[PDB]
């Protein structure tokens, strides 16, 4: 019971108090961006009051994203008074308003697209055929040599950091999408305060093991949760009244970390939100495939990226000289943004340039001494620099590809099952209708959804255009 | 200046205070829809304190509307607490959700549009012809036979009230616009609520003269109002920062009343909108051609309507028993909705069925005894009921169909005009791109581009979609 609308009919319009939320609690599994977002979904729009909302937390204590800005009305600012964070967004976005090759070198066709007659009627061709019909597709399988070879192709692989194995369905939907001051401090911590403003329950030191389900042949129920509570395997027990909110995979889960000196060791521990999809995937098959998204993940896809902080003037007069930027001619596919800069490479069993070791072998010096051989810094005053001059954080994401994998329908989940009572999924493994992932409005507009469809809220959902 | 947008990142943003706002006063003549919406913009979003807005007052006392929805946001209802307007309007459509000929028989083909293939090769070669191509164009000029025999020119002429000798580009308008308990008790009475809440100025007994205008080579000024305050002829001066919003034109103007045994007199007596809109253009010819409007109207064009309300029972029994309306047979095109119903004739030159004299010369008994004959009612226990049960009263206006004239570009004029500092025009006749006119959306909209056009409020319109 659900419709998507669009125009300002819709979007000022609020929604009458659904029947019997008084008596219903809410258990989100989670607090990332999805389980926020869908805490304050119902606190808003759901008119569901601030102590029957459980926050479950594993640690102890662009203009047209219309989910995200339907989310962010309500939602104050922090910094400036009377104002919201979709106000102090549109304030600061009207007051404040590439690839490099052969060390140094400014690309001579940068601007132009450089798009072939046969790329362009191969990007017509993945824009019109249906998204049933690309299950399990590769990005190869789709396009031609030409196309790889072009400009755009080059832009669209370092923006979105897409790889030729990944998914074609997701790529379709990032090409019909974009046809035309971190996530953390601007929207993570508004909703925190929002959240606590109205008292939502904030359960910390809390492990998820499971979710026992029942399915039955007319209706599916969230029976029961075994939980890890503060070390303490305990059990918390459900009724139809009590919906809960799994956020299912996770992209940053098992991430180690390294440090200027030794290399981030590899790994592949399937963490607490994977073993939980797998526990819920047993259970039911509509309850999608964990496997095609945690298993089996190429060597090559990017795993290793690295943050590059430093107070050495001479580094920056060079950056200032140079001019996000892309090394084209790495091996590593080296990509390096906008002080502490970001570096990630997409490629990762390749040996490098300046140093002939993959990116998983490479320490945080390592990186730094290829990055510098990249910029066009002479090889002299390079290991100095590199190794005293700047310090470098290398972090190994094992699953920071795992959205972009090629998936059927029904790999992931939608948003509310059919024949589901109180159990939704959210964040980027939910399966939504032409929405692209790893992007916020993806997760708000899951969020949004599976709130709408628990409660029965009456009121359209934003489309995308 | 301006800019259209559309979507949920320019719809909730609340823009910046525009500068040199606080020596800003704004003057609005007539009390009509657009003036009432214009002076809520400048309350909400031009932050113009409601002491600096004067509104002078002549007499003493579809669901993707986007600038009327945005108008109708921030304005509180009437009759319950703690909604708005549009909350009344959703909650109202949530909760709630032909044609007949021979004296009482429904039409066969009902419902079927029966649109030649002709007829919507015309429908789009009209649609597809640019709006600068159709100057003075009426609307024979664009339709053949075909089209008037089919069941959907029916739908059209009487829905929207359309002629055959109507302006093109206005058909053209609402057949792009519309492809895929009154108004003053719902809109007007919460606008005048809020205005007085928020300390709006209104003078009454006041009668808007005319507007000394100096216009230069590079800047045009208001520069004073001539009024008639309380029947003494004064004189307002004006700075550039005085804001002036003028409603040129009227449709209700002029308009004399009718009673039961005798007939509302035909007229075509200037009121004083249109002597205002006829002083002002006379200053400066990019201020419009009111002649295209108020003269030389057709005889035959929709020009009385009656309203008969009854407390009978065989009458309402009979009206449920045939089910807007429409008597297709009718010499007069008559046409009657709902107790009290609401009669339009819109041929007004020609004999009636069962009253050889036009509606011009018809008395509201007479009209009353037309209606019930075409309604099925027996030819002889008629005058009686029509005479005695049923009180029907008449109106002439003669200028309900002046927006539908025949016009060219710049006969309307612009909503702010080029090199325009303080003077605007909003209403009906003021010249926007792609809207509707004879609706609220199309007032709104004027109000909202006049408001943000003089100040510079740097937020996006909502375009038409």
């Amino acid at each position: 019971h659900m419709y998507y609308s669009y125009g300002n009919y819709e979007a000022f319009a609020r929604p009458k108090k659904p029947e019997n939320v008084e008596n219903k609690s809410a258990y989100l599994i989670g607090s990332g961006l999805a389980s926020l977002a869908a805490a304050c979904f119902l606190i808003r729009d759901g008119q569901m009051e601030g102590s029957k909302i459980h926050i479950l937390e594993e640690l102890p204590k662009e203009n047209h994203f219309e989910c995200l800005w339907d989310l962010f009305r309500s939602i104050p600012s922090l910094e400036i008074d009377n104002a919201s964070v979709l106000d102090e967004f549109y304030w600061l976005n009207k007051e404040d308003p590439r690839v490099i090759e052969k060390q140094g070198q400014r690309l001579v066709t940068d601007g132009d697209f450089t798009l072939t007659k046969t790329a362009i009627k191969e990007i017509l061709d993945l824009c019109l055929t249906n998204e049933e019909d690309l299950d399990d597709v590769k990005i190869t399988d789709v396009f031609s040599d030409d196309f790889f070879n072009s400009n755009f192709w080059i832009y669209w692989k370092t923006m979105f950091a897409f790889e030729p194995w990944h998914s074609a369905m997701e790529m379709r939907r990032y090409l019909m999408r974009f046809v035309h001051y971190n996530q953390y401090e601007s929207l993570v911590l508004p909703m925190v305060e929002y959240l606590k403003s109205h008292g939502v329950q904030f359960e910390y030191d809390v492990k998820v093991e499971d979710i026992k389900i029942d399915v039955t042949t007319s209706q599916k129920i969230a029976r029961e949760i075994l939980i890890d509570r503060n070390g303490n395997a305990e059990s918390i027990k459900l009724t139809i009244n009590d919906l809960v909110f799994v956020t299912n995979g996770s992209i940053t889960e098992s991430s180690t970390y390294g440090d200027n000196d030794t290399p981030a060791p590899p790994t592949d521990e399937l963490g607490g939100s994977w073993t939980l999809w797998k526990n819920l995937a047993r259970q039911s098959p509509e309850f999608g495939n964990p496997d095609k998204f945690c298993q089996n993940i190429p060597k090559k896809s990017w795993f290793v990226s690295a943050t590059s902080t430093t107070n050495n003037k001479e580094i920056i007069d060079t950056i200032e000289s140079i001019c996000i930027i892309t090394i084209n001619d790495s091996a590593w596919q080296m990509s390096f943004t906008i002080i502490s800069t970001w570096i990630y490479a997409l490629y990762s069993d390749v040996n490098g340039d300046y140093i002939k070791k993959p990116i998983t072998e490479c320490s945080g010096n390592e990186i730094c001494q290829e990055w510098l051989y990249h910029l066009g810094v002479s090889t002299d005053k390079i290991e100095d620099l590199a190794k005293h001059a700047s310090n470098t954080i290398p972090v190994y994401m094992p699953y920071i590809t795992s959205y972009f994998m090629t998936r059927a329908i029904g790999d992931r989940p939608l948003v509310v099952p059919h024949q589901s009572q109180n159990l939704a999924f959210i964040g980027n493994f939910a399966e939504t209708e032409r929405d692209t992932v790893f992007t916020t409005e993806y997760s708000v507009r899951t969020a949004m959804e599976a709130v709408y469809q628990l409660l029965n809220i009456d009121r359209g959902i934003p489309e995308v255009i």
